[PDB]
DNA sequence: CGGGTTTTTGTTAAGGGCTGTATCACTGTG
DNA sequence: CACAGTGATGCAAATCAAGTGTGAAGCCAGACAAAAACC
DNA sequence: CACAGTGATACAGCCCTTAACAAAAACCCG
DNA sequence: GGTTTTTGTCTGGCTTCACACTTGATTTGCATCACTGTG
């Protein structure tokens, strides 16, 4: 520090005289600007910005909200975050990140059961407490040895608490929507919220060791997402919000999770009864909640679409999927669906199913089994979940692709000329089709077909590669035209807005459907004479009506719940306690934090 | 910026003309010293320490080695790390984390094929190049239509290059081990290194779609671990570095990864024979490496213990 | 080696490019990086 | 009200170097 | 006796906020005065 | 039309050097 | 021995940081708990 003055003595004197006669007298500032000049000439902008930060207010320290957002959205675990915090702190000195306990204290604001709320008509059969979080999903079910045995573990939120937590999470999005819609900001009208409920059972989950019931290796998830929010102004309602990615993993919010078999109806009902109870209780009430200094009220309209075909059949009091009555929207037999294939109308509903079950149980006309089933149109159980008649886009695509795959297998051998075939011939057909598919379109043979397989197999190159193995040309042109018709029909029930981006396709859906039906019934009598798939029946009869009724198909699909299922295993393996009596609670909380949208605007703040 | 350049157009001229006289023309360092002395005259000591640290990359900056260490040992992917870096920079204003290209540049120091090494005697049938990296595990196997069909994907390192990188990754560890035993530091005695060889196949690995042969849904991994390093001192043999947790995932360094089936014998031999040839060549030679400013020579002894019974029987003889 | 097998399985989907041609090299590279004492010792900054 | 003076801020082009983003065939829950 | 997680909980320990009057240190002045590595 | 990754590579963008010129804002005083 | 560099000091006077006490009041660190996962 001392032995370096003899080299700057000659120069600092002119430094001060120049600063005095030109700048005014400051020396530190005139040297700072000079050193910034040198640095940014040398192209060391990183160190230049570091010096600017040191001289100005220090930027050290992140907010707990942004720390939690990083730790959650980078798929990080608590231990890894702790050691990253430790190493960063110990190396750089100043504490940049924040302690795990600070993150924990900062995360209760978004979990349900922290915000005050009330209902103008008090909700029936549910408490008015406002500090309820993760409660047991069994709802105090009798676990005594004298009762019906229980073998499930379930952790759940109250549905109203989940809704209010999500609403206060989306508070600022709702306010931004009010601003962008050219309305006011302090308006407190009756908000109408539309939510989607999705339920799908999972398999291949591995039960853990330890004390507990004889829990099965099948899991069932219940989740909800918010699609549309509308407020009334004058004589119309404005769209203050609309979900950008309705099928993403970031919009579905977990609500009730359990480790129970899908078809195990007794425990399914035992766990899902409370949620349906709250649903029916709050379907005719009004929620008053404080939003940024102004109280605002909320209505609720519920649409259930995220159920697959087996779930709908099971929970709507219907028979199995292989029954004569195929469609869960209309009362038509499989055969009659094969002769007509075009004209239908949706006539099934939850109340109609309930009264049909009442008729079935009471037998008020003194009829036999067959006559009573013909009277009830296939209802043999009491439904307990209310869903709207809708089509699941993902599974519709999967089923259609499977049927086309079978069509190709039977066409690469010309079964229309060989009505009788052995098992060996069909196995050879399978082998050659798989080999050529790999060779040409680079698809591996798989036993359970995915949606990527469906999207790739639903191309023109597919029928080209399949057809060059077909000796005849009539089959070539038939498959070509049928595939083109299917590809023209597809974009209607797969787009989030079929009324805007596909107007011509939506208008010509009916003509394409009729062409598809007549082509099947004429050229494919060897596959669709007396039997046709319920998914073809749906795609040819019910899609335009559902489009007109709802507005879109595919935004209400089960893709979001499938992505949540994907996340469930990852969280169970990485971000949850490995114990049988806490894992589901930890998974539920972490999934709620991940799907929370307050942690999501922090990760795209770079675009601001 | 332009106004500052306009106002200070000449002071730069005098300082640059005097830098050529007093020092030689390094304006950045002399101006840094001038700012430090200005702060000292203004009496700011902790701030002066902060500037000294940021120049030395201690108070902030997070030199790319540390960022890469976090990204790898924290199980963060490249995309997630990029999101973290972008959001941290956007919020804090400073550049706490290093960019992806900086991490990639700092990566090459650790990967095989960066350090110069010389063999004495030269290895039999092994090239003397010191820039070999990820080479195909098929070892130039024929893949034409007229010969045996190959349906495997394999990537592997050269054994000598992999061992050079492994030895240099623990350069400071070897120095510390030699210091802790009250030996010298620049000692260049022949190191007797024992390496455990481990190979085990797997099952239930899904095949991807995409270009490539009909590669089966099984994988076989070949990896090596470094147990003990000893140097010859005096009359006896002294130990330097012993692996504290030999059965851990932090010391099973991969050597050759092929996505084939261990039940098959032809493909196994075809992919694994060159590695055995390199091992046999290295079994009777010595390696010279510039180890921390002093050249030191290595000798290697190998033990293939990490095999299960079925693979042992299918490799070295007896029927399955 | 069993722990290495676990690391291989999770790196195959976590931090490796999804392509039959150029995935194995990425797995090998990342595993070599993860098994590096030079990187690992920066995670032990308590002394 | 407007020249006149002083200062700010940008512009022109050939190069160097750091940072940011699009593109490629694929995954995965189904 | 594999070993690195997996997160919530809880208690020991570190840091601090309040008050003013001290000590201790760094540095400014411009100038004079000894060690030390190449000829 | 599922949508958020997965990592390597290449190209675009932006900011420094030279030095003289040009569009523009703030007081002064006839 | 010359020459240049490298440190040393001088006293009055200025700013700048640490501390002297004490009583709570937080905030940070690290072990416990029964478990997974690759075989
Ligand atoms: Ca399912
Ligand atoms: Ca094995
Ligand atoms: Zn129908």
């Amino acid at each position: 520090r001392r032995a370096q003055k003899h080299r700057l003595r000659e120069l600092k004197i002119q430094v001060k005289e120049f600063a005095d006669k030109e700048e005014g007298g400051d020396v530190k500032a005139v040297c700072l600007t000079l050193f910034l000049l040198a640095l940014r000439a040398r192209n060391e902008h990183r160190q230049a910005d570091e010096l600017e930060a040191i001289m100005q207010g220090r930027g050290s320290g992140l907010q707990p909200a942004v720390c939690l957002a990083i730790r959650v959205n980078t798929f990080l675990s608590c231990s890894q975050y702790h050691k990253m915090y430790r190493t960063v702190k110990a190396i750089t000195g100043r504490q940049i990140f924040q302690p795990l306990h600070a993150l924990r204290n900062a995360e209760k604001v978004l979990l349900p059961g922290y915000h005050p709320f009330e209902w103008q008509p008090p909700l029936k059969n549910v408490s008015s407490r406002t500090d309820v979080g993760i409660i047991d999903g069994l709802s105090g079910l009798a676990s005594s040895v004298d009762e019906y045995p229980v073998d499930t573990i379930a952790k759940r939120f109250r549905y109203d608490s989940a809704l209010v937590s999500a609403l206060m999470d989306m508070e600022e999005d709702i306010l931004e929507g009010m601003r962008s819609q050219d309305l006011d900001d302090y308006l407190n009208g009756p908000f109408t919220v539309v939510v989607k409920e999705s339920c799908d059972g999972m398999g291949d989950v591995s039960e853990k060791h330890g004390s507990g019931p004889a829990v099965p290796e099948k899991a069932v998830r219940f989740s909800f997402t918010v699609m549309r929010i509308t407020i009334e102004h004058g004589s119309q309602n404005v769209k203050v919000f609309e979900e950008p990615k309705p099928n993403s993993e970031l919009c579905c919010k977990p609500l009730c999770l359990m480790l129970a078999d899908e078809s195990d109806h007794e425990t399914l009902t035992a766990i899902l009864s409370p949620l349906i109870a709250e649903r029916e209780a709050m379907k005719s009430s009004e929620l008053t909640l404080e939003m940024g200094g102004i109280p605002r009220t909320f209505k609720f309209i519920f649409r259930g679409t995220g159920y697959d075909e087996k779930l709908v059949r099971e929970v709507e009091g219907l028979e199995a999927s292989g029954s004569v009555y195929i469609c869960t929207l209309c009362d038509t037999t499989r055969l009659e669906a094969s002769q007509n294939l075009v004209f239908h109308s949706i006539t099934r509903s939850h109340a109609e199913n309930l009264q049909r079950y009442e008729v079935w149980r009471s037998n008020p006309y003194h009829e036999s089994v067959e006559e009573l089933r013909d009277r009830v149109k296939g209802v043999s159980a009491k439904p307990f979940i209310e869903t709207v008649p809708s089509i699941d886009a993902l599974h519709c695509d999967i089923g259609n692709a499977a049927e086309f795959y079978k069509i190709f297998q039977l066409e690469i051998g010309e079964v229309y000329k060989h009505p009788n075939a052995s098992k060996e011939e069909r196995k050879r057909w399978q082998a050659t089709l798989d080999k050529h598919l790999r060779k040409r379109m680079n698809l591996k043979p798989i036993m359970r077909m995915n949606g990527n397989f469906a999207r790739k197999l639903m191309t023109q190159e597919t029928v080209d590669a399949v057809c060059e193995l077909i000796p005849s040309e009539e089959r070539h042109e038939a498959l070509r035209e049928l595939m083109d018709l299917y590809l023209k029909m597809k974009p209607v029930w797969r787009s989030s807005c079929p009324a805007k981006e596909c107007p011509e396709s939506l208008c010509q859906y009916s003509f394409n459907s009729q062409r598809f039906a007549e082509l099947l019934s004429t050229k494919f009598k060897y596959r669709y004479e007396g039997k046709i798939t319920n998914y073809f029946h749906k795609t040819l009869a019910h899609v335009p009506e559902i489009i007109e009724r709802d507005g879109s198909i595919g935004a209400w699909a089960s893709e979001g719940n499938e992505s949540g299922n994907k996340l469930f295993r990852r969280f169970r393996k990485m971000n949850a306690r490995q114990s049988k009596c806490y894992e589901m609670e930890d998974v539920l909380k972490h999934h709620w934090l991940y799907t929370s949208k307050y942690l999501q605007k922090f990760m795209n703040a770079h675009n601001a």
